[PDB]
Parts: C-alpha cells; structure tokens; sequence
C-alpha cells in the first residue's frame, strides 16, 4: 500500500485506497481480478449524460463479466460539481448507477488523490499535448491486475471503451 507521499513506488492500482461517497475508506485491492475503468464525473457538464447513461448501460451488460465502475466527482473543471457528496450521491441515483462511488477529489495540482496521480505517469496513461486531466469525464482502462491499459479523453464516449473490453474479461 502507497499514500500521498510515495504514490511513484506503487506499481498497481490496488495499492491505494480512497474514501467513498458516504465517508468510508475502501482498500481499492477489492478490485483484483476485475476490470474496472475509472473516470472522473460532473454533474454540471455537457458530458454528464451520454456519460452517465452509456457507463450505466455498459456496467448492466459487463458486470458478471468482471466489469466495475469507479466514479471520483472533481470540481476542478468550470465549477461543474459543487454539490455536496450528498447530492451527488442522489444525482447518480437518477441514472440508476450501480457501480463504485467516491468521494469528491481533485484530479490535477498537488492535492489531486495519490491514485490519480499514479494514472497519469502511466506509460499507458499519458495524455495529450501534457498528461494533465483535461476535462471532466477522463476514463483510465484498468485490467485486472491494477494496470493502467489505456486511457480514453473526455470526448470519447464510454461505449468506445466497449470494444476494447473483451480482451482484459
């Protein structure tokens, strides 16, 4: 397990760990053996619902497959998630969402959460023109082993990732 402080020694996601919409810690080693692909979401955005619905739809089709979703809120993009965890809690119940949520983080700066950190150094994980999260509703593909497989930009639609989903189930 890595903190704040040595999230460069990690080698997996499954070393970290953050707290979920309701306050909890959770040891993201909960994930191992799982594909799982981690984004980062705003109410408020032009994005949010071809977003939301086609992540919701792509977990009800892939869950028994071995498919999670892990949503990190961040208001670091327009002001687009000033809610408190609360209302984002009852904003992702409106689309029905099942998969993992968390509580709300910076993605960028040195106060972004540790795991988000990690993604973003990644050889798979770089970004363009800079590895900076670009807006909201990035999505970092992870295969079952913690790794950062490939990384989707915010105006990739989620059901582009479904192709690229067999191959890590």
């Amino acid at each position: 397990h890595v903190g704040t402080d040595d999230w460069r020694c990690a080698r997996s996601m499954h070393e970290f760990s953050a707290k979920d919409i309701d306050g909890h810690m959770v040891n993201l080693d909960k994930y191992r053996g799982f594909v799982c692909i981690v984004t980062n979401v705003a109410s408020q955005c032009g994005k949010t619902e071809v977003n939301y619905t086609q992540l919701v739809d792509l977990h009800a089709r892939y869950a028994e497959c071995g498919l999670r979703i892990l949503a990190f809120p961040c208001n670091q993009f327009g002001k687009q998630e000033p809610g408190s965890n609360e209302e984002i809690k009852e904003f992702f119940a409106g689309y029905n969402f099942k998969g993992d949520l968390f509580s709300k983080i910076c993605v960028n700066g040195d106060d972004a959460h540790p795991l988000w950190k990690w993604m973003k150094i990644q050889p798979k994980g770089k970004g363009i023109l800079g590895n900076a999260i670009k807006w909201n509703f990035t999505k970092f593909l992870i295969d079952k082993n913690g790794c950062v497989v490939k990384r989707y930009g915010p105006m990739e639609e989620p059901l582009v990732i479904e192709k690229d989903l067999p191959h890590y189930f």
